[PDB]
């Protein structure tokens, strides 16, 4: 036993013991002659569920009779991952039932692993929903989360061939501890049908009715008590050939069937559409029934807050309106008053490609009612626009809701800006690049609105979860009060020239890349050398996050040493993982490249275990709490002003990386937090990028003047890593010289030597170590409670709050 | 509190309480402020599951270590009914629970009504199934059911302006409590593919799997502490554009989606077929599984006994075939005896369109190797024919397997007649029709397989449960120990002239009759007189059931009244229930004609409270239990020879009813059982019909002949009872005048004679409640008890036992 993970007493492991006993038999109806390790697991997850329940009773009573200003996250996604032993750290039992499961004879870690992940979300966005929730609830603040029950989360990735085959993301199958189905709040959602106008009002009728149950998991906050709710919506028919009626239920039960797993480009799918309202309507409904039971409206906005992750749940505007000026009754000027006040809405990229823009003829059909609405406030606001700037007939094109041409289109970030009183960015350079580009009309018009929002990581799951031996070592020199007020890490500075300190924390990452080797070898059967340095790109597969830039270095590296073999060079375990989307085809050929790489350096003797190169199959939330603590270098290389943020690269920070990267997103106030001269940062800058495409980018420059650059586009080209298929990766080197967006070439060279520095360093494990504590020791700022606490204030205007609640 | 309802222990009921307590707060996550009806049910439910459990894990120990013989009951319908009062009746914890819920401030009753009928089944056959398991259970036999989890079973039946109109039977929306879901045992089952012949036996590749997951339901026996297990198959697909991949796993799944409700005319689709071979193929494999858990597979059919109810899971003969041959290596004639002494066929109707004829090109694309041994279990069977009687051509196609014709088809019960070493009829006149008619050339070549197993209802269910008034009179006369051993009731005869007993049996019938009365008001709002006779006709809409027959008598009794208005009769509540087939239209009619009658009769001012005509909505096996206790007259009047046994009919008799019927079914022995004086029967015998089918059915005879039947046809003609739409019933009334498959009008005269002497009795109150003491006291016969006792020493070959198990 370690500290961090709380007291083992007497009486509380008695109790734990004796409650896994009777779930086994009770709830599992199972003996321990016949019980499998699924069993325990199932035993212990409702034991420690049971200890939530009080908790969660109460937190919601207590909100019922307080009656505070709610907090409403909207997302499509939420990116949990596992929650026992979460929810074991924010209960501090931890030590108590690893006590209690170990005095049963079992191994409490063996059963944490049989838990599937809740993956409910693509990356980081969905992931960023996941801390947010957890912070929230560890800061006091009555928020709920909302969003879909997917039968079937972010698909399973293998490998075959080196090629990416998806699997389905069964993972309900042998169900869910930790939800509660609420069949009895069951609320009704209509689709298509069409507009009537009579007399007093408009009319929605003619419409197919889908339910919505809701189902409740519960959030808990760190150690005070909270316990929050998270409320995800299943899609179910009404109950109003025989055969083929019943059979085809199953269509309208298809909406909350599946979650899109396409995150880099938008795809204007109806299935998707109703996604969005289904979520939207069903939530909106449940909002306006319990402030009901807190008419006059003109509080609402005081009592309530919706925030908008991205424009997925933009409807909820137009539904605010509809569900205000149709059903209550209010006139439009003071429903759109209280719509503005009350929703927020946050970008996550630039990307064009990105952005939703819904074509018309799909709402016309869908959403006649919406539609209408949504023309009414489009030309409201330019109404608004047209008396701000009188004549600018250009900025009134620019600005519509609606865009003209082939085919009309809603653009879903219009709509959340005319109606938000907030927008943010998720980084500094982020938002500034909103006010300066994309929304940059909006800017003028509306400065006020304009925010930003750094994001961040929970330090739970992402610290003392994942690496206990990291958070106990820091505990042990300055208290455990830093698991909630992550800026007291700033402490552990005047340490960096402690002899004690270095060695520990050098200690930890070698156990933690041990543990990793040992995985890679039982689950994988692969073997790497732990002595060399794990240099890690995790993270979903994108040509703007150039995984392609890192396999320039690694073939650079791998030609190198075939070039001067005898010559001594720092041993390097490159890891590459994350999924790509279904139909990014580029994002395919680039997972099947860095296989093809790993085959040939892999197998070629004069590299012995100098160079190897892994990808990680099937990353996600599990793997990423594995990995991560094993990491000695962190990947961060998009091309400048395309990472909105990023967040994997606090999470490595955080635990014990150093961080090779371009000045982007988040990178920069990282670099400026621990100081560039503790950070590996090359690359153009926002501002290199800009005149490069003024001039005009020509990768072939960089072809003609870099030798080693060359050689590389010649073996790819003359199939030199795909003997049986020469041409394989044709597309990728035709890509690459005639059409790249992102600029491999012109950071290639600013890369490679700042790849140098790195490995220059590795050598003097005394001054990495230094460097990593002068890291670890400034991620205070990147905290999600941080984050969460901005929001808090400036954005929902309700004060966080850290006092624990009763038992 | 009344005795046959155990004891009400202070420890027995403090633990109820405080377990009902705990489940509504750890598992339903409520607090008494905001728990409705709904959620008290779910926590009486989990508490009295939780007793059910200790018994269940060493009823299922206990075989493994004794290993006897075990009994596999393969059916495609368990119309269970709610399992909540059938529970603690079997546990005695009904006056604990009664008393714990009272002073917990809750009524059981009204708790009771929350819980959702198990209607995974259409009518008679399903509810045998069910029956039979709780005998099993009581008589101490290793015995499983096995069947299909439809999540839609028989349909919710709602009358919209007096015709019928289905709804789904969503009756998993709010969860099942009594059922534990096994996804560690599921099992694939094949679909569709080829068959390869090569070197060493055949093999069935390129198949489609779809996966069986089991859901057990624990079938606990009467007060002996033993609980057996239901085995029910869910279809699950395999997880090896994206979207659409996922979408379509709907397709495999639909297998189990819903229970096919035609129970009158059997349709070759596709779906229906798949589900037969779904639950035959899981289940084989768990028989098998079990076995070689106990590789001689002489010893199969010691160990192993598998029950066909009728030919929906007939399949399991060539699948048992497929397995020892493909698979286990047997060589044919090892495994065919094996087979043939393993399965046992109950048939269940003698009606030709009833009879399961697959097209061979269905079983040639869904099932090739199947269809295979079937082509030669056929050539080997007329073998045996071709030699017992040489050179009678006629017989040979007359047996065979396969119909030719039009299509081919493959007849189902020929196929279970050779693969089967007995096959029996359901009552006594059925049995032999089976061997005089539709069975005879395969009597006449093996006479030792035919049996007669005459059909019993269990008199848990059918006379505690639902008649606890009744069940206690004699209980304080005779004991309880009748309730295991009905044949006890017999000594109910020596109190037929006991003046208190006579008064006690009037007076539980009218507080049943009050008891029902209000029941319909307060759930449909119709007020009757409850001093009226009941006449009561509660079963599926069948042509062969003659419901019309039934409606023949209203409108004569509605015409008397009319004619003498002054005239005293005898008044009259006549109630006709049960559901039609989606597809039969004719039924639909009869439901329509139903309404209409009533609609006119109950709004006559000159017939007053005399006669009413109510149609039973939605009936089904708990509104059965509210029902049947509250009758004074049963219809049992199929055309004779067309019922195979009925057991509505039994549950009648046991519950102080007089019956008016035919000679058909087990009427015959319940007749034969209290004597032909103390029952109402009337019509043609089966010998009669033919005869009357011999010279040939004319209707045109009796309509020209009865004066009264005349009126009544042109009133319907001319839309007496359908003013708006005057020939609204054309339909039904040219049925009846030529094409008429069960003599309507041949029986008319006879039954309203009959009639006139049922209330001729009823007027003398003493005399009547007699006749109906004769019945109970001789309706021991009936109780699935005897019936499963012969199923077990004269086919399976197990000796019964009353010996209790533990604690
Ligand atoms: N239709 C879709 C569906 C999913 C996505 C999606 O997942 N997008 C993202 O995750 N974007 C990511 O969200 C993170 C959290 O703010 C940022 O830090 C990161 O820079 C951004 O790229 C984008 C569009
Ligand atoms: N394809 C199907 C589906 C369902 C059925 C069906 O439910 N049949 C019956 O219920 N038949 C009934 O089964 C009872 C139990 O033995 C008999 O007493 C009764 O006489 C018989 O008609 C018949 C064919
Ligand atoms: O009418 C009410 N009376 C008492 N408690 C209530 C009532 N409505 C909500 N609550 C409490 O507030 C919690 C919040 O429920 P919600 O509507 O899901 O937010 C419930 O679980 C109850 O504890
Ligand atoms: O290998 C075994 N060891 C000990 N008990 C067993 C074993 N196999 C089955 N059992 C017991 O037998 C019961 C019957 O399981 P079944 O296979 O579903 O019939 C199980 O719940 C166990 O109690
Ligand atoms: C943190 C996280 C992400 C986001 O990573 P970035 O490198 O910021 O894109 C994506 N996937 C998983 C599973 C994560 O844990
Ligand atoms: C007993 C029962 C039946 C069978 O009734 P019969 O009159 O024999 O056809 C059908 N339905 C239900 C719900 C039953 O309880």
């Amino acid at each position: 036993q370690i500290s961090v993970r709380g007291l083992a007493g007497v009486e509380n492991v008695t109790e734990l013991k004796k409650n896994f006993n009777r779930h086994l038999h009770f709830t599992l109806v199972k003996d321990r002659n016949v019980a499998t390790p699924r069993d325990y697991y199932f035993a212990l997850a409702h034991t420690v569920r049971d200890h939530l329940v009080g908790r969660w009773i109460r937190t919601q009573q207590h909100y019922y009779e307080k009656d505070p200003k709610r907090i409403y996250y909207l997302s499509l996604e939420f990116y949990m991952g596992r929650t026992l032993q979460n929810t074991m750290v924010n209960l501090a039992l931890e030590n108590a039932c690893d006590e209690a499961t170990y005095q049963l004879g079992l191994d409490m870690e063996e059963l944490e692993e049989i838990e599937e992940d809740a993956g409910l979300g693509n990356g980081g966005l969905g992931r960023l929903a996941a801390c947010f929730l957890d912070s929230m609830a560890t800061l006091g603040l009555a928020a709920y989360g909302y969003g879909i029950r997917y039968e079937f989360g972010i698909f399973n990735q293998k490998i075959c061939g080196g090629w990416q085959m998806e699997e389905a993301d069964d993972w309900l199958r042998y169900g869910n501890p930790w939800e509660k189905a609420r069949p009895e709040f069951t609320l009704p959602v209509h689709f298509y049908g069409r507009v009537e106008h009579t007399s007093q009002g408009a009319k929605w009728v003619d419409t197919q009715v889908v339910l919505a149950m809701p189902y409740d998991t519960p959030v808990p906050g760190y150690r005070n008590n909270v316990v929050n709710t998270m409320r995800l919506w299943s899609a179910k028919a009404p109950n109003d050939g025989y055969i083929q009626a019943v059979l085809d239920r199953n269509l309208a039960e298809n909406i909350s069937r599946v979650l899109y797993p396409n995150d880099n480009f938008f795809e204007g799918k109806e299935l998707r559409l109703k996604q969005e309202y289904f979520v939207v309507a069903a939530t909106l409904q449940d909002i306006i029934r319990r402030f009901k039971s807190s008419t006059n409206f003109d509080a609402f906005p005081d009592k309530v807050a919706i925030q908008l992750n991205d424009t997925h749940p933009s409807l909820a505007i137009p539904e605010l309106m509809r569900v205000l000026v149709d059903l209550e009754r209010l006139d439009w000027d003071k429903a759109w008053e209280v719509t503005v006040k009350t929703c927020a809405y946050t970008n996550h990229t630039v990307i064009p490609e990105a952005l939703e823009r819904w074509p018309v003829h799909l709402l016309e059909t869908l959403l006649p009612r919406h539609l209408q609405i949504i023309y009414e406030i489009n030309q409201r606001f330019l109404n608004r626009v047209a008396a701000a700037f009188p004549g600018d007939v250009d900025r009134l094109r620019r600005m519509s809701l609606v865009e003209e041409g082939a085919v009309k289109r809603i653009n879903m970030a219009h709509l959340c800006i005319a109606g938000s009183h907030a927008v943010n960015g998720v980084a500094r350079i982020h938002s500034e690049i909103l006010k300066k580009t994309i929304f940059k009309d909006f800017y003028e018009l509306e400065p006020h609105k304009f925010q930003n929002k750094t994001n961040g990581i929970t330090p739970r799951r992402w610290l003392v979860l994942c690496n206990p031996g990291l958070a106990e070592i820091i505990a042990e020199r300055i208290g455990e009060e830093y698991i909630s007020d992550l800026d007291q890490l700033r402490k552990l500075l005047s340490y960096v020239d402690d002899e004690a300190f270095i060695r520990d924390v050098a200690k930890v990452k070698q156990e933690n890349k041990l543990k990793f080797a040992a995985y890679l070898e039982r689950e994988y059967k692969v073997h790497i050398n732990p002595n060399s340095l794990f240099d890690v790109q995790v993270k979903r597969i994108h040509e703007y996050k150039r995984q392609l830039l890192n396999c320039l270095h690694v073939i650079t590296l791998y030609n190198r040493i075939k070039k001067e073999p005898n010559k001594f060079v720092v041993p390097r375990t490159v890891m590459i993982g994350g999924k790509a989307a279904p139909g990014y085809h580029m994002a395919k050929m680039i997972i099947k490249l860095i296989t093809a790489i790993g085959d040939v350096v892999n197998h070629d003797p004069v590299v012995g275990d100098r160079l190897r190169v892994i990808f990680l199959e099937n990353y996600r939330v599990s793997l990423a709490e594995k990995v991560i603590p094993a990491a000695d270098l962190s990947e961060q290389i998009s091309t400048a002003g395309t990472e909105a943020s990023g967040t994997g690269n606090m999470k490595f920070m955080l635990n014990g990386a150093l961080t090779i990267g371009t000045m982007d997103g988040a990178n920069v106030e990282m670099a400026e937090e621990a100081g560039e001269e503790n950070f590996f940062i090359f690359g153009m800058r926002v501002e290199d990028v800009d005149r490069l495409d003024q001039r005009g980018y020509n990768a072939q420059e960089y072809y003609d003047r870099i030798p080693e650059l060359r050689q590389i586009i010649e073996q790819l080209s003359s199939g030199f890593f795909s003997p049986k298929q020469p041409d394989l990766f044709k597309d990728i080197v035709n890509m690459l010289m005639h059409h790249d967006r992102f600029k491999v070439f012109a950071d290639y060279e600013e890369y490679v030597k700042c790849q140098e520095r790195v490995s220059a360093l590795y050598k003097n494990p005394r001054e990495w170590t230094r460097m990593v504590i002068r890291n670890i020791a400034t991620s205070g700022k990147f905290s999600s409670d941080r984050t969460i606490a901005q929001y808090a204030r400036e954005i929902w205007g309700v004060e966080p709050s850290r006092q624990r609640l009763p038992a």
